[PDB]
């Protein structure tokens, strides 16, 4: 396990610059509209703006090692986060040096943080929005030269979002159901139309072909619907489910989507775009490496066309291992198996908030103690009223006391998103560090 | 199923005023420091403030008319709550006619919103918080005359929290654990200690003794401590869980609860409070009535002494009948079960904010077709990019078409409380009515 890779970003950083006189690594421009020079700067412009404190070197370790310094307006015992910001330079950098074909849009949903929002900006990234607000807070904060950089992925959209949309300028929006092309082609007569197609995600820690993705079958009358309504449809994208580690799988919808391409000629169509959507792990089995492997020879052999451009749009890649939450146990109390004895705690942090997670997404995060005493049988609980606001119940764990901390590391996804602020408890310490060398 | 009660809120209002020389129907004054006269006029302020428009008469049919009268800055699809605040005023008369020995103390938790907490301070309700922001949010809009007017009902309380609520001035504050003791002795000496006990919970809905409540045994040692650390226990309490129609349970709670004032005394402790929590049901098997006819008996038993002051903290009560959602059907599309059709709607609420009810309290909501078309297998989606935004899985329902809306009734409780901001979706249109006659 490793602290960082510096290694990957300075590479990344190089590449396009001056001190290699213009020069890439790879047949394919440099991410973004920014030139290398420009890109490094507007990087450290964030980097100031959030104060972020560099602190370089396991990854355990380097956590463990933060937490001992942090823990010493917001209260001394609160739970807080520290958001490693060179973590997701580093994302972005081993994304480049693995596919460069392939430029990411990130997904807003999955932690639209403004710091994350900001640095990936600079780096290059395009957005994957899903509503009306996430477009707005894109365009309001100007983070992309223009409406071309936003993609609204979200196959089922109120008219309401759709009317905004058009009015902003944004263009490239995703479709599924013939339903849904009616509606594109009222709102949005500008639309740059993808369809979106089903995947075999059976293997996936989130599967969503249920809600979304046209089916093969179904392909045929969308496509017809399209030229029918008006409406260009530039591509084909698809989702081979959140956390999926099955690598056949994205060899397959690679397969899928060509047998598309070809289908949309017969109705006037020549496909520009490519969208391999997410599901890439964002933590240190299956790598992304290893997918990288079985995805590049499939993009090769039937979009090594060179006629299409290829993205996508992944959230948890980029932000899970960013984020460390730290929480304070400050009340517990002992009961009797039915000497045997349960041992129950109380954490500032919890269901309701930050682990809700452990619902939506399926999560089963890590809890560290932090200066680890005998093996108890053991339940945790966040600060809320609620006895389902649990996170860990009657499972072995040391005997702790009150004053402790318990270390949450690979928090950056699908948490504070989606969090809620049930009996007024949230978490909202931040405390901004990098990993990585950058900005002296 | 009736659209409101006019009856009770006359009576209500009437009891403590000049037209029955302040005369009440009960050995007991009306709840609060306000007159009849004060408390009346304190309400129709609120009502003003909030531009509430009257609007009287089942409660279905209330709902639905009302509905077809407010679908026609926010869009005009935007999904919605009307809040008929004519029914929280109701909820306080039906509590007043039932159990005015009982004075009740709003949980905040179940629905902070501004308004319910005004009206709710206006008719004479203390105050149950959870957190030092639920406890901020009462004193920063000055609901209370006095911090007296708070209980502090989280058995389990970050030191943050003792420390603002001491600064505040708050007292009453709850204990289920002798380390909590000590922790109540050192950050709040001027404390008025509640001792919570474990209850026989295993019919309600939401079950809390899992993580709250002190079981029989351990009161003994409890006491104990309160004495050593220089705790002064003036009370006890228990929750029988939320949502319990079981009516033996509220029996049996109390009588556990006679058995500790009795334990108490033998430590120096002259018990004046009986707080019998919440659990009480919000909406028209097992009804509000039933529970109180077998609970008056008791209380006259063994705390008609007349020595003690007994209270009460229902949340669910007050608001669930409150809250109506309206939803906007924005797309659909139709697949194949493995000519057998499956139809897919997206709605424009769901999971991940007014329905994380269907997860946090295991609610099962009514889903109403506004303008009741075959029965369907159908599946609903709320509006997110996750399949698991799904709120009805495959089962039987009228076909539905785009622009058709569903009602949800009684959505008051643990809904918005709870709710969050996942995708940006979120719903903000409130539109305020009363079922009730009281402001010409």
């Amino acid at each position: 396990s490793v602290a960082s890779s510096q290694d990957l970003v300075d590479l990344f950083f190089l590449e396009g610059s001056q001190a290699v006189d213009g020069l890439c690594f790879s047949p394919y421009p440099i991410y973004g509209w920014r030139t290398a020079e420009e890109r490094r700067a507007a990087v450290c412009e964030v980097f100031k703006t959030y104060n972020v404190v560099t602190r370089l070197p396991t990854r355990e370790q380097y956590w463990r090692r933060l937490s001992n310094l942090y823990t010493q307006a917001y209260e001394p015992e609160d739970p807080f986060y520290i958001i490693d910001l060179g973590r997701v330079v580093e994302q972005m950098a081993r994304w480049r040096h693995e596919l460069p074909m392939v430029r990411p849009y990130f997904a807003v949903k999955s932690n639209p943080q403004p710091a994350v929002l900001e640095v990936l900006s600079a780096l290059g990234a395009g957005f994957d929005c899903a509503s009306k607000e996430e477009i707005h807070m894109v365009l309001g904060r100007q983070l992309v030269a223009s409406p071309d950089d936003i993609i609204f992925a979200n196959p089922c959209k109120q008219l309401g979002d759709l009317r905004e949309a058009q009015a902003c300028g944004v263009t490239y929006v995703t479709v599924d159901n013939p339903l849904e092309m009616e509606k594109i082609s009222r709102l949005m007569p500008s639309a740059h139309a993808i369809i979106r197609i089903k995947t075999n995600d059976s293997k996936a820690q989130c599967s969503f072909s249920t809600k979304f993705g046209a089916p093969l079958e179904d392909v045929e009358g969308l496509l017809e619907a399209a030229r029918q309504f008006n409406v260009t449809v530039c591509g084909v994208s698809f989702h081979v489910g959140s956390g999926n580690d099955d690598q056949s799988a994205y060899v397959s919808a690679v397969r899928d989507a060509y047998q598309v391409f070809q289908q949309a000629v017969q109705y006037g169509f020549k496909c520009t775009i490519l969208d391999i959507g997410g599901g890439f792990p964002g933590t240190e089995n299956t790598s992304f490496e290893a997918i990288a492997r079985t995805i590049r020879p499939v993009l090769a052999e039937l979009f090594g066309g060179g006629d299409v451009t290829i993205i996508s749009e992944p959230g948890r890649y980029f932000t899970a291992a960013s984020h460390a939450l730290l929480m304070n146990v400050f009340a517990s109390r002992t009961l009797r198996l039915s000497e045997p004895e349960e041992y129950q705690y109380y954490v500032n942090d919890g269901l309701y908030h930050s682990f809700n997670c452990i619902l939506f997404d399926h999560a089963h995060p890590t809890l560290l103690l932090l200066n680890d005493r005998p093996l108890r049988i053991t339940t945790i609980f966040g600060p809320t009223c609620d006895s389902m606001d649990c996170i860990l119940k009657k499972q072995p764990f040391p005997e702790m006391k009150l004053g402790d901390w318990l270390l949450v590391p690979d928090m950056g996804s699908y948490t504070t998103a989606a969090a809620g602020f049930f009996n007024g408890f949230a978490t909202r310490r931040l405390e901004w560090v990098s990993s990585v060398d950058l900005c002296a």
